[PDB]
């Protein structure tokens, strides 16, 4: 409808994937090459079904802070016989506050989906489904289930992936430049 949803749409068209584990269906961020984001909660394993195609998991970390804390990040290297457009430079340094979000989310059960969040607030700490997590957004839309991976975009940057709300305020994991630097 407007410029938000614009780069919203433009990520979504080429740089993410529908991802089933044994967890359920995530929207998945392609960041670059055959790396990619999900939230820890996946359970990403050996094996991953990417576009309902079966795919080896040629590598995977789970994020955590340095004192060993959970940021609810894992990046996941995939066997894919095709890379993603590369959108590191889209990708904040620091972390940040962010006026005008737009939450995205592409599943079987909800296709072509673009929330207009509003203002983003870096809450910094969370007890996500009893998990002390830090580096944590918030913004103030009560997102359901089957939002988890959706992409939180402004203009011009892609700053998290959903990882759970209480009802009333919706949570993401930063997406910093550093977590990519190959
Ligand atoms: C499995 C995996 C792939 C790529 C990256 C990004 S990097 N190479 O800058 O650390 C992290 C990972 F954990």
């Amino acid at each position: 409808m407007g410029p938000g949803f614009d780069f919203a749409q433009a990520i979504m068209k080429k740089n993410t994937v529908i991802a089933r584990t044994e967890k359920g269906e995530f929207t998945m961020l392609g960041v670059y090459d055959r790396v990619a984001v999900i939230p820890t909660h996946a359970s990403v394993g050996e094996i991953i079904y990417i576009n309902d195609v079966e795919t080896r998991v040629l590598d995977a970390c789970a994020l955590r802070d340095l004192t060993d804390t959970n940021l609810e990040i894992t990046i996941v290297k995939l066997d894919r016989n095709q890379k993603f457009r590369d959108i590191r430079h889209f990708l904040p340094r620091c972390e940040d506050d962010y006026n005008d979000a737009v939450l995205s989310v592409h599943t079987s059960k909800f296709p072509n989906m673009y929330i207009p969040v509003g203002q983003v607030t870096n809450y910094g700490f969370l007890n996500l489904g009893g998990t002390p997590t830090h580096r944590i957004l918030m913004y103030n839309f009560p997102t359901r289930a089957g939002q988890c991976g959706g992409v939180v975009t402004t203009t011009g940057k892609v700053i998290g992936i959903h990882v759970g709300g209480n009802g009333a305020q919706g949570f993401a994991a930063m997406l910093l430049h550093s977590y990519f630097t190959d």
